[PDB]
C-alpha cells in the first residue's frame, strides 16, 4: 500500500562537536534534498515535508517549512512539525503514511531532525523579577530530558527499570562496549556509507564536509566502562557510558503509494505493514517498546519470531536490556550495526535516524521483515513493521 | 465517517491578563475534561490526545502529554504536540481524525492549546560570548511571529496584502470595527456561553474563575480605530486595532467514528467531509484560506454557495478582507460571532477555537453545511468542511 | 586648612520609584552643578571630581567623569570613581581635602552617587555554557549586599550585632519608628529644602521635578513595623521595617582651602577638622563607626561630649543603637531630622547625603562640632569631624 | 618623604587565556603577598590596600578587602577599589602616598588588578521586558573600551590621533613590531624574572603555575602586521596588531615613608617625587601622557632630558608615537623591556603594571631619574615622578 521509496540521514554530531552551531532546519534540508535525488523525484512533486523536532526554541517560525523551501521545495507545498520526544522521528513517518493512506497527498517527505548543541537557556521574564536571583533554563534538560510529572532526568527512569528487572551494572556496560564495538566495526567495513549523506558546515576560514558520525567511539574497553562514576544516582547504576549521549542530526524517509513508485520504476527501501504506539508508567519509559512492538506485531499479522532484522533504540543500556529480555527477540539480529549508546541520540531525529540503518542494512543483507522500535519520555513507545518488496 | 462528538474551549485570555501565570497545558487539561464530559465519554476511554502548541519553550517534556495525565487519561494512551502555526489547532483534529480513518485509534481528543504569556526570553550561550553584547530573544516575536525567510512580522505579510489588494485603511477599520461590535453582541446575548468552560486560575490569596472572554472590547470606536498609528510601517495601514492580538485559551473536540457515536448514543456537533491545507508565498501568507477552501470545497464536492456558515480567521484585517473578496461568499455568513481581532489569537488554539465557534453556532441555528479556515505564518493555509448530522 | 566652600544632594528616591531609570550620573551631574552654584565658583576653576559609587555596572566609562561632563565641568579637569561600599561618598570627600593638603589641586568635588535601581542582572558566558541552568545574577545584591567572606546578606550581620548586644526586636522597632517620625517632621517643617537640589526626569508625555524625599513614609504606626516578618532569618528579629531600604540619588561637596572661600568671600559649611577609617570584623561590620569615630574623635583633638550635633548612618537598626550604645553620645543629638531608615540608602551617595544633612542642620541651630559617620560592608567603618566657622 | 619600599606584579594573561577564570581578586592577593614578602614587612602592619578595578561587577562587595583579606592582611586595616580606567594601577599608587604624606597611614600597599576575562554580559532586568528583544551588555566593552561621550570605541579615539598626527600604518606597525621584539628580548634575558611573581591557577585535574606573559609573540614579522586588516574604521589605520589587547593581571607597590624604610633597613625602589593628572579631549584621549607628563616633570622640577627612564604606557601604536613625537624624550630610553602592545593592557593594572617593569630596569640599570605615564578614557592622562635614593 504505502512504501519507503529512499532514505537518507545527515551523520549523527557529538553534543557540541561538528555541527555544534548548526540549526536543525540546515540538517533537514540536505537530507530532504537527498531523499528526492536517491528516489529521481523532483522537489516540486512534494506535496508536504514534516519533521520531528523536539528542541526548536530560537530557531524561528516552524524549522520544518524551512528546511523545505531551503531544500528548494516549492511555496504550494505544505510542511510541519511535531513532538513525541524520541518517538518524533519515526511517529512523522506513520504520520506521512496516513496523509496518502487517506487520500490527502500523493508524496510525503518524513522524519526528524535536532539541534541539541544549538538548543538555547531561557527564561520567563514578562511580569519582571522584583528581587532576587533567577534561573536561566537548559532547554535542552528542561524541555528534552526532564519528566514533568517526577521532575527527574531520563537517566532515573532508567535507574527504575534497572532496578525492577535486576539489570547490574556490569550487564549494563557490557552491553554499552557491545554497542560501541559493533558500531565502530559496522563504521570501518562502510556500513553507514549507503544511509548517510554530506553535510558541508559552512565557514569562513574553510568549509568542512562531515561524512562520518564522530560520536563512536573506536577501542571502547571494557575498564573505562567500569571505572565511570553513577551520573543520576550516587550509588547507581547508569552512567554517562551506559547511557546514550547529547547529539545533533537529521534524517529522512521519502514515501509514496506502491502503485506510484512501480509506475516510476523506484525499488522501494521497504512497505510500511504496520506501526503502533501505546503508553507505559512514566517512571518506567523505556519499557514503551514493549508494547509498543507487540501492538504492531499483531497489527501485522507477524509472530515476534518472524522479524529478520530489527532496530530497538538505546536510549539506555538499562531499558535496551529490559525490552529485549522481555519481547526474547535473537539479540544478534538487534542493533547489528551498533545503537545509540555508540552512534548518538539526536532525539527529534533518532526515530528516523534508526529507520535508516534498518531500512540499508535489510537491503544490504536481504532481510524480509524488519522492526523499528523506540521509548518516548513520559511513558510512552512506538513501532513499525517494514517489509521488503 | 468521522464525527465531532463534542467540543470545548477555554475563554480566551489577554496577553499577561487573566491567564498571565498559567501554563498551556492546564488549560489544554480542562479542555479535554470537558469534551469528556459533553460526550459522555471517561477518560480511560481515549487512545490519544493531540494538541496544537507553537511556543512550548520552558514548559517541560511534551506538554500534550502534561494536559492529557493532568485530565486523568490513563498512561496507557498517548499524546504528542504538532506545530503548523496557526493551522496548528484545526490541522490537529484533520490529524486525530486520520488515526481513527486509517484504524489506529477509536476515539481521539484534538485542538490546540498557547500560552503566549508564558512563552521565555532565550539565548544559545552554550558556545559562549567571547565578548561583546548579545541578545536575549522573545521567543513569540521570534518563533511565533517572524517570518523566517524575509526577517519581518507577520503584520508586514498583512501590509504586502493590504497593498496587493489595494484594502484601504478605513476599509480595515471598518472591519475591525464590525468584529468587535458582533463580538460583543455575541458575548452579551450569550452565544459563547455554550462553547466555553470556565478556568479556574488557583491563587493563594484567591481562585479565580474566568469564563468570558476577556479581549473583546465594548463601544468600541470607529474614531478610536482612526486614531491609531500604524504598528509595522510607519507610513503603513495595518495597527494594533485592526490586527489580532496576543493571547492566551486552549480548544479541543472529542473525536470518534459516526457508528461508535451512534451506539453511544451521541448526537454529534459534527462530521468531518473534508480537510485541506495549501501553500502560498511567505510575504502574502494571509491569502492561504484562499486555495485551502477552495480544495476543501472540492474535495467535499461543495460549491461556496453551499457553505451556511463559514469561521475564517481574522489574523489581519488586510488579510481577512482579501480572503472574502477573492472566494466571494456571502460576508454575512462568516464570522457571524465576530473573530480574533475581537476574540483574540492565541496561535496554536486559534484553530480548534474558531472549529469551536463554528460548530456550536451552526448548532443553535440549525445551519447544515460550515468551514473553518485560517492563514499559516510561512505560506500556508488550512480549512476544513463540517456537516451536520 | 580644607573647607566645605558648599554642599548639595538629589532627594533619594525608592527602589524603582522616581530614578527607576535614571542613571546614577544624572543625578551627579545635578548635584556637580548645585555645589558650584552655591558656592558661586565656575565650573572652569574645578580641578576634578571625585565620585563614590558601588554599582557603575553597565553604565559605560567612569560615569564619574560623565557626571562631570554633563554639569559643563571642561575636559581639562579630571574624575573618577571609588568603592568603599556605604562610606564611600564620605570617603570622597576626605579622598578631596588631601588632594588639597598636599597641594595637587585647589578646588575639588567630592561625593557620591547611586543608582540601585538601574543595577543590572549579570552573568560570565565568555567560557560558555556547555550544558545545563546558569544564574543570572542581580549585581546590587552580589556586588552591593552580601558578603563576600561568609555570603550572607548585610541583614545576617545586622542580626549579628542584634544578638552580640542583646537588642531585642521592639527596641529595633521603636528606633525605627522614630527615625520614620523624625524624618517626616523634619520634611515637612521644610528642613531638608535648603540641602535638596530638585532633578528634572526627562519624559516623553511629560517632565517630572523631584524635590522631595520619596521613600519618607508617613505616619508610621509601632503596629505595622512590629506585624512585619523577619527578612534574613526566619527567627531573627531584623525586618524590612527596622533596616534602611534599597536606594537611588547622588550628593556632592565643593571643598577648598580655607584661605581660597576667604579670597572668594565664601561662607564656608564647615571645616574638615579630621577623618578616619578603620576596620573590624566582617560578621558585625555594623560596629564599624565605633572605632572609626574614637580615631576621628582622638585626631580632631575632641571628646565624644563635645559634639553638638552627630550623623550615624542607620544601615539597620540593630546595628545603629549598638553604636549609639557603645560611643554613648546623646541620642537626641544622632540623626536629628531621621536617618537611612526612614530616609533610604543609596549604598556610595549615603556618605554624602549624611554629611549634607550634617552641614545644613549645624548651620541653622548654630552647632560649632559634628560628626558624621557609616559602617561599611566586610567589616570597615569611616567618620569625619566637622566644626563651623 | 614617600618610597616605593618593594614591588611586585603577575605575569600578564592573555583574554580567556592562563586567568581565563580567575578572579581579579586572587591575583591581587597574590601581589600583596609578594610585595610584603619582598620589603620584609608583615601583613598585619599594614593599615591599608588601595586597587584600582574598572570592571570588578559580578566579584561581590568590594575586591580590594578580598585581595587583602586573602592575603592575609588582619580585618583592622582597611581597603578600597578605585576607577581611573587605565590611570587607576599607577593612581592608586599616588593616592595611597598621600595617605602617608597627610599622616593618616604609615604602610599602604597600592596598585591594580583586572580580569578583563571574567567581566560578565548584563541586563537591566528590574523593570521588565514587556516585549521584544533586548541587548545583555558585555561590560568589558561598555565600562571599559566605549566613549560615555561619544559611543565608539578607543580604538576610534586613536584613529582621531593618528590623523592628527598624520602616523601612518606603517609607522604604527613598526613601532607594533619593536614592541613586541623589546619584550621578547627582555623575556628570554629574564628581565621580567625579578618583577613577576608566580601564580598557581588552582585546578582539579592539576595545578598550573603560571610565571611568563604569554601574550608576548614570538617572531613578530612587518609582514603579519601589515597583513590585518582595520580593526575599528574599514579604510582605518589602527589594527589588532598595533592597538594593545585585552587582559587579565595584578601589580602593587608597598609604600612608607623614607625614614621608616631606613627604620627597617630596607632598600626601597624609589621615592616618588611627584605624581599628577590632567585632562584632554575625550576624542584624542592618547595624548593625555603628553600634558600629565609636562605638569609631573614641572612638580619635580626636572626637565624632560633629565629622564634616564621611561614607561609611556602604549595603549595603541597611534597615541604611544604621538606622545613620543610631541614630548621628544629619547626613544631608546622608552618601554625598553619592550610594551602594552607586546605585554597586555589589565586596564585597571596597567599602572601599577608599568610602575613594576619601570622601577626594576632602573634598578638594573641603576637609573637615578624615571616617569611612567598611561592614557586615561574619556581624555585623562597621568604621570609619576621617580628617583632612585
Ligand atoms: C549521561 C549524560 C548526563 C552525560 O553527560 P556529560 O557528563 O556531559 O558527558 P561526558 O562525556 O562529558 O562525561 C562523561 C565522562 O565519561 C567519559 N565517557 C563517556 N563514555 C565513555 C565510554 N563509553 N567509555 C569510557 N569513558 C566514557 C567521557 O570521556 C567523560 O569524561 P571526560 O570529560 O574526562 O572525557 C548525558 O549524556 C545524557 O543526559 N544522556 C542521556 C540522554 C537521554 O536521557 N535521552 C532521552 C531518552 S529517550
Ligand atoms: C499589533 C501588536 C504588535 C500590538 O502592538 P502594541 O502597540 O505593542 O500593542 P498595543 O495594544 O499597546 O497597541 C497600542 C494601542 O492600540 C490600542 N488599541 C488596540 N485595539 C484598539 C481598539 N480596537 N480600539 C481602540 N484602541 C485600540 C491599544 O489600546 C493601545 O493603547 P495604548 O497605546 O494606550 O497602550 C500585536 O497585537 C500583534 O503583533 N498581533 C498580531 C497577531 C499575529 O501576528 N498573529 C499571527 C498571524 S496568523
Ligand atoms: C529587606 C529587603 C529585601 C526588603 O525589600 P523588599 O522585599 O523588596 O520590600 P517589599 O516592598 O517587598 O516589602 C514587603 C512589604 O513590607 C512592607 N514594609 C517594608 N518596610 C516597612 C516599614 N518601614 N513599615 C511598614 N511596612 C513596611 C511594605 O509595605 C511591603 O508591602 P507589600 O509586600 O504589600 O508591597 C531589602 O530592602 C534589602 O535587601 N534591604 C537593604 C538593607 C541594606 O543592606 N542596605 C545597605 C546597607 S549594607
Ligand atoms: C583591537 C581589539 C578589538 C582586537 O580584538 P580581537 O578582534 O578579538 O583581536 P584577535 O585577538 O581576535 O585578533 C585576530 C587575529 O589576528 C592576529 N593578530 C592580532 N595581533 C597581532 C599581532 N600583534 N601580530 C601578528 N598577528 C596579530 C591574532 O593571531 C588573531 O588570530 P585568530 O584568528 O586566532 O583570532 C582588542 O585588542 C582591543 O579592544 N584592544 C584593546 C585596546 C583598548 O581599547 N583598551 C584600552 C586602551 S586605553
Amino acid at each position: 500500500s504505502i512504501v519507503i521509496a529512499s532514505a537518507a540521514r545527515t551523520a549523527v554530531g557529538s553534543f557540541n562537536g561538528a555541527f555544534a552551531n548548526t540549526p536543525a532546519h540546515e540538517l533537514g534540508a540536505t537530507v530532504i534534498s537527498a531523499v528526492l535525488e536517491r528516489a529521481g523525484v523532483a522537489a516540486g512533486e512534494v506535496n508536504e515535508v514534516i519533521l520531528g523536532q523536539v528542541l526548536p526554541a530560537g530557531e524561528g517560525q516552524n524549522p520544518a517549512r524551512q528546511a523545505a523551501m531551503k531544500a528548494g521545495v516549492p511555496q504550494e507545498a505544505t510542511a510541519w512539525g511535531m513532538n513525541q520526544l524520541a518517538g518524533s522521528g519515526l511517529r512523522a513517518v506513520a504520520l506521512g503514511m496516513q496523509q496518502i493512506a487517506t487520500g490527502d497527498a500523493s508524496i510525503i517527505v518524513a522524519g526528524g531532525m535536532e539541534s541539541m548543541s544549538m538548543a538555547p537557556h531561557c527564561a520567563h521574564l514578562r511580569g519582571g523579577v522584583k528581587m532576587g536571583d533567577f534561573k536561566m533554563i537548559d532547554t535542552m534538560i528542561k524541555d528534552g530530558l526532564t519528566d514533568a510529572f517526577y521532575g527527574y532526568h531520563m537517566g532515573t527512569t532508567a535507574e527504575n527499570v534497572a532496578k525492577q528487572w535486576q539489570l547490574s551494572r556490569d550487564e549494563q556496560d557490557a552491553f554499552a562496549v557491545a554497542s560501541q564495538n559493533k558500531a565502530e566495526a559496522a563504521q570501518k567495513d562502510g556500513r553507514f556509507k549507503d544511509e548517510i549523506v554530506p553535510f558541508i558546515v559552512k565557514g569562513r576560514k574553510g568549509d568542512i564536509t562531515v561524512d562520518a558520525d564522530e560520536y563512536i567511539r573506536h577501542g571502547a574497553t571494557l575498564d573505562s566502562m567500569a571505572k565511570l562514576r553513577p551520573a543520576f544516582d550516587k550509588e547507581g547504576t547508569v552512567t554517562a557510558g551506559n547511557a546514550s549521549g547529547l547529539n545533533d542530526g537529521a534524517a529522512a524517509a521519502l514515501l509514496m503509494s506502491e502503485a506510484e513508485a512501480s509506475r516510476r520504476g523506484i525499488q522501494p527501501l521497504g512497505r510500511i505493514v504496520s506501526w503502533a504506539t501505546v503508553g507505559v508508567d512514566p517512571k518506567v519509559m523505556g519499557t514503551g517498546p514493549i508494547p509498543a512492538s507487540r501492538k504492531a506485531l499483531e497489527r501485522a499479522g507477524w509472530k515476534i519470531g518472524d522479524l529478520d532484522l530489527v532496530e530497538a533504540n538505546e536510549a539506555f543500556a538499562a531499558q535496551a536490556c529490559a525490552v529485549n529480555k522481555d519481547l526474547g527477540w535473537d539479540p544478534s539480529i538487534v542493533n547489528v550495526n551498533g545503537g545509540a549508546i555508540a552512534i548518538g541520540h539526536p532525539i527529534g531525529a533518532s526515530g528516523a535516524r534508526i529507520l535508516n540503518t534498518l531500512l540499508f542494512e535489510m537491503k544490504r543483507r536481504g532481510a524480509r521483515k524488519g522492526l523499528a522500535t523506540l521509548c518516548i519520555g513520559g511513558g510512552m513507545g512506538v513501532a513499525m513493521c517494514i517489509e521488503s518488496l
